[PDB]
């Protein structure tokens, strides 16, 4: 799994045409404040401790920035070797379950197979921007 | 060389801390409106040939875009195999000089080794959002 962490003074998105034959989650739109916001892209060898890892850092990163909205935002391009996205969507879910356990504040996960504009106001400080790579 | 290619509806940047010892370019900022923004990672192997094969990809796909300016924006996040900061700065002044023979437009190179603040609307049509990779 390869995540991209931004922490925004801002961030909204809105999905326009699907992306996928039938996506399994409904059109939408949503606008946050500070938030980080993590694009998330899903690998083949994705499993259990994968997502368990990733919940964890995410939570202890948000701790340190202070920020209590995680935003979990689809990406299908942060890496080569990506899962298959039925396998994608379920880690993405279980992803969002298990951050619930370890991070307290509001967890938003964007809608999967969606194409979306965006905008974001990511801050400029030297944490604002950061890759992590999960796997088992 | 791993990019992002985002079709913004706008973009703007501040450098803010330097993230390098001494940076190579002076801070500064600006802003954009429509524009291809370039997220852009210079990994170990990158050379004249890999330089040559993003600048005439970036101009061809800014041709079907019918955009008529690019965001050179350094970018250390994007991969797992970076080049050291003096080579990958190097590569970038090369694809901006590269990308002028080859699309006719605005080229705008960001300053390398600053950490920035950024905003960025992009667009959310099927080809706003895309990755690339060049090897030699
Ligand atoms: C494209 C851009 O506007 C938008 N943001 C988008 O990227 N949409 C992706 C994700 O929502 C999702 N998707 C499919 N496979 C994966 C995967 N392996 N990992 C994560 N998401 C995936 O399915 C869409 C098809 O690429
Ligand atoms: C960090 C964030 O706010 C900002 N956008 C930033 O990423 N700053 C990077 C690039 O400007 C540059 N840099 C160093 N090595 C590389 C490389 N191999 N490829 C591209 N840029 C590099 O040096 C800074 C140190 O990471
Ligand atoms: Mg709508
Ligand atoms: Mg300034």
């Amino acid at each position: 799994m390869r995540l991209l962490y931004l922490h925004a003074d801002r961030f909204e998105y809105k999905t326009v045409k699907p992306a996928l034959k039938n996506p399994p989650d409904p059109p939408g739109e949503a606008s946050f404040g500070e938030a980080l916001v993590v694009f998330t892209t899903v690998e083949d060898g994705d499993g259990p401790q994968t997502v368990m890892y990733a919940a964890s850092d995410i939570a202890s990163h948000s701790s340190r920035l202070k920020v209590t909205t995680v935003i979990l935002y689809p990406y299908a391009h942060l890496s080569s070797r990506l899962a298959k996205p039925m396998a994608a969507h379920k880690r993405l879910i279980e992803l969002e379950g298990a951050l619930r356990t370890k991070f307290p504040g509001h967890v938003h996960r964007a809608p999967f197979g969606w194409y979306k504009s965006f905008s974001i106001a990511c801050k400029g400080h030297p944490l604002a921007e950061l890759s992590r790579s999960f796997t088992e």
